[PDB]
Parts: structure tokens; C-alpha cells; sequence
């Protein structure tokens, strides 16, 4: 199917969830003619709604600290699919608050994963990867739908910059 028989339930998801959270949204899909296999249609839904739900509440700041941190005033969610040779990419990347690595970093040696010596020399992606531990706080319920459907998924993420999620699907 096109993957709009999924992505077509996103803008009531997407207002329903920013107005519930007081966070202005400005959400826009591309893409959605992107054609792809019946099974991952009936099954990346679900974990495109978490992310969207990430993005919406711990991603895109409240307007008033936008404003306050020199940002466009409306946080943007853009949603997109697109062909890659015989796999399909879907992103889902926003322009808000992006994940703090410190503290992930911090988190990590609390729960004993890491010592500080290590934490010193990871690299961004290392650091990012905690976020797939299950029970880490989730991303990894994303990545076992994913894997389930032969898929894998990458984050990217700075601090103040925003957050992109990516998840490439084999053609399956
Ligand atoms: N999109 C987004 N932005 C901030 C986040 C912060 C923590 C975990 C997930 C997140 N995902």
C-alpha cells in the first residue's frame, strides 16, 4: 500500500496530542505516496505513533521558551518517507530541545552500565544507543518492532538543535 493509509491518521494524532501537551506544532508530511509492503503497513504504525509522541512532548518546547531561546516561535514535526534502492526510509525529525547526552551519560553510570573513565571516550552514537537498553527510559519497544519487521533504526540528536529518528525497512 501507500504509506498514507498510515501517515493519515498522524495530523488528528499530532494536533490531538499538542493540545493535550499546550505545545504548538507545526507538522508536515512528505512522502506519503511512498509505496511499501501490506505487512509493514499494518505494523509500523504503532511505533511511528511513539516517536511522534516523543518528538510532541519531550521534543518541541512550549512557544514561550522557544521565543526565549531565540528559536522560530512554532516547533516543526516533519514526518517523511522516501525510496532507497529496494529499502524504504522513514524519518521522523523535529526542531526542539534534542536529547541530552550528559545526562544519559549520567543515568548510564547510575545504573551501573558504565564507569566515568568510559564515559569520557564514547562517541555520540555509543552515547544514543543507551536509549535502545530496555528500561533505560521506551525507544527499545520501537526497536523491537523494527527488528521484528527486519528494520533498523538510528537516532541523531544535539542539544538545543532537535532530534531526528530514522528507521530503514527492507523491501520483505
Ligand atoms: N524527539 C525526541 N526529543 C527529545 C527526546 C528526549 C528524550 C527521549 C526521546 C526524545 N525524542
Amino acid at each position: 500500500v501507500p504509506i498514507s493509509f498510515v501517515f493519515n491518521r498522524f495530523p488528528r494524532m499530532v494536533r490531538d496530542l499538542a493540545k493535550k501537551m499546550n505545545k504548538e506544532v507545526n507538522f508536515i508530511m512528505r512522502g506519503e505516496d511512498t509505496e511499501l509492503d501490506r505487512t509493514f503497513v499494518e505494523e509500523i504504525g504503532e511505533p511511528l505513533l511513539h516517536l511522534l509522541r516523543n518528538a510532541i512532548d519531550h521534543g518541541i518546547e512550549p512557544k514561550e521558551e522557544r521565543i526565549a531561546k531565540g528559536k522560530p516561535p512554532i516547533g516543526t514535526l516533519i514526518l517523511s518517507a522516501r525510496h532507497e534502492g529496494n529499502n524504504v526510509v522513514i524519518e521522523v525529525e523535529d526542531d526542539g530541545r534534542g536529547i541530552d547526552k550528559e545526562k544519559i551519560i549520567r543515568k548510564a553510570i547510575e545504573k551501573g552500565l558504565i564507569d566515568e573513565s568510559k564515559a569520557a571516550t564514547l562517541s555520540d552514537q555509543e552515547i544514543l544507543n543507551f536509549l535502545f537498553v530496555p528500561g533505560f527510559s521506551g525507544m527499545d519497544v520501537v526497536k523491537n518492532v523494527v527488528e521484528s519487521l527486519n528494520g533498523s533504526i538510528s537516532i541523531e540528536s544535539e542539544k538545543d538543535k532537535g532530534t531526528k529518528v530514522t528507521i530503514r525497512l527492507p523491501l520483505t
